[PDB]
């Protein structure tokens, strides 16, 4: 028993991290097969970031300008291309440590592990959620760009995120592995509005089920609600509206615990209206939304 | 910027995990050089755990009874010995993936990463603290025993913990890599009192410094305190008494932020007496004690 914000084992991704330098800018890259993927702003100076013309900046660069180092050995660059906001540097050597992988574009509310890196070296790993407004609340310093987000299903790594920037508000923005930003963000040092964020309702209910499974039950009440009634409360507290698709995904947790999804919604409703009254749930004093129903099932069943 | 409960990259430890089976019991082992380390209760049946005589149970076992599998390949056991609560199975092959390592016994209040494993396979990684009462609040199901806790300094892995059991209260107990339990715990299925736990005061202040560095400053006040005055409040709220050694370890954070340690203590004092008033600090609604001053410095400087 016990419930933790658990990240995927980072080994398979550590073996893919490389350092990419272009001019005086050093970022992280992801080496899979004979391609190194990195944020295209590796070609910018700090001055260029204010209003970069990536096409014009990249034309001044040749294969030999991209210095790619994997640990202590240098990779030879034989091609470069820009795809959206990522650069793909073709190297002459396939990464011997390339795991089975896929590039996937995750949905808002889905979770993933981030391997924070600097100079191609891993510093740490943490679990986070893609916010409904397509930002992530990470831990990233200058040099972390190119660090990636991923999920793992047995032996296959699904890369979903590449870090590109910190908004002036301190939250983080990035792309899928095809270089498409999540959200309305552009790789430019300008003020950028992130949407109004909301709480991931389905994740909070999944976490409430994890709490019941692991012994924390004080919040269970004698009430029930309807999807319509619950959603009026969800709107007032800036929670995402719950749909039948969300109820269906909670089905296994509802079946395991014997607590109907709408009864769990009534518990959530009372917690939103009354607060925790100084109590905690799974060591937290707020309603946690960074665990999907799939995460709760996996952690509660010990999936390796 | 941003601050997360970050674990060490688990790659170096993943390469050491093996499955150990003895009779009908399967646990995880740690393969370093030509030795596999695992909890000695791998020799017990569920019945034996009530009151095991490990010496007598181990005498009925030969090298061929310990089935050690690393991924898909079987290791040949050529020796077995019990050291405190761990078994050391000498194998005929040195682990090719053995990182630079040390066995260290950590102090209460210190933090470490746990690589939760089942059947020798890694499921996830999370950061936790050794409680002042020598328990850990982990996430461990049956089969997770033998999973290990560790810290990493550049290329050296310092193994500090091996998981052995869940107390009836749902908290976790284990040993150092020499098989010595942290705390008064015994590897027996009996009711065992964990001491009164306390909050790791030095870690809370370190986290308050991390909050100031990362922008959360609402809790800073116009007050100061003394070590004596602060400790009277710490005693009332079951916080560990702050010593000059703790103040000294906070020195770098106090120097970086310009906030004297006793002024941060006065902020902590007001937070203990008044609560958060519905506000949050670094996305938390309670005072976090799972970040040491060293963790805050490392995460805030991007140590790889
Ligand atoms: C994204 C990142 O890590 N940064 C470091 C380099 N800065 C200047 C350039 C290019 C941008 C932020
Ligand atoms: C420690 C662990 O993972 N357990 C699974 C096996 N149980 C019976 C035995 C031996 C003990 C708990």
């Amino acid at each position: 028993s016990g419930f933790r914000k658990m990240a995927f084992p980072s080994g398979k991704v550590e073996g893919c991290m490389v350092q990419v330098t272009c001019g005086t800018t050093t970022l992280n890259g992801l080496w899979l097969d004979d391609v190194v993927y990195c944020p295209r702003h590796v070609i910018c100076t700090s001055e260029d970031m204010l209003n970069p013309n990536y096409e014009d900046l990249l034309i001044r660069k040749s294969n030999h300008n991209f210095l790619v180092q994997a640990g202590n050995v240098q990779l030879r660059v034989i091609g470069h291309s820009m795809q959206n906001c990522v650069l793909k540097l073709k190297v002459d050597t396939a990464n011997p440590k390339t795991p089975k992988y896929k590039f996937v574009r995750i949905q808002p509310g889905q979770t993933f592990s981030v391997l924070a890196c600097y100079n191609g070296s891993p510093s740490g790993v943490y679990q986070c959620a893609m916010r409904p407004n397509f930002t992530i609340k990470g831990s990233f310093l200058n040099g972390s760009c190119g660090s990636v987000g991923f999920n793992i299903d047995y032996d296959c790594v699904s890369f979903c995120y590449m870090h590109h920037m910190e908004l002036p508000t301190g939250v983080h923005a990035g792309t899928d592995l095809e270089g498409n930003f999540y959200g309305p963000f552009v790789d430019r040092q300008t003020a950028q509005a992130a949407g109004t964020d909301t709480t991931i309702t389905v994740n909070v209910l999944a976490w409430l089920y994890a709490a019941v499974i692991n012994g924390d039950r004080w919040f269970l009440n004698r009430f029930t609600t309807t999807l319509n009634d619950f959603n009026l409360v969800a709107m007032k507290y800036n929670y995402e509206p719950l749909t039948q698709d969300h109820v269906d995904i909670l089905g296994p947790l509802s079946a395991q615990t014997g607590i109907a999804v709408l009864d769990m919604c009534a518990s959530l409703k009372e917690l939103l209206q009354n607060g925790m009254n100084g109590r905690t749930i799974l060591g937290s004093a707020l309603l946690e939304d960074e665990f999907t129903p799939f995460d709760v099932v996996r952690q509660c069943s010990g999936v390796t």
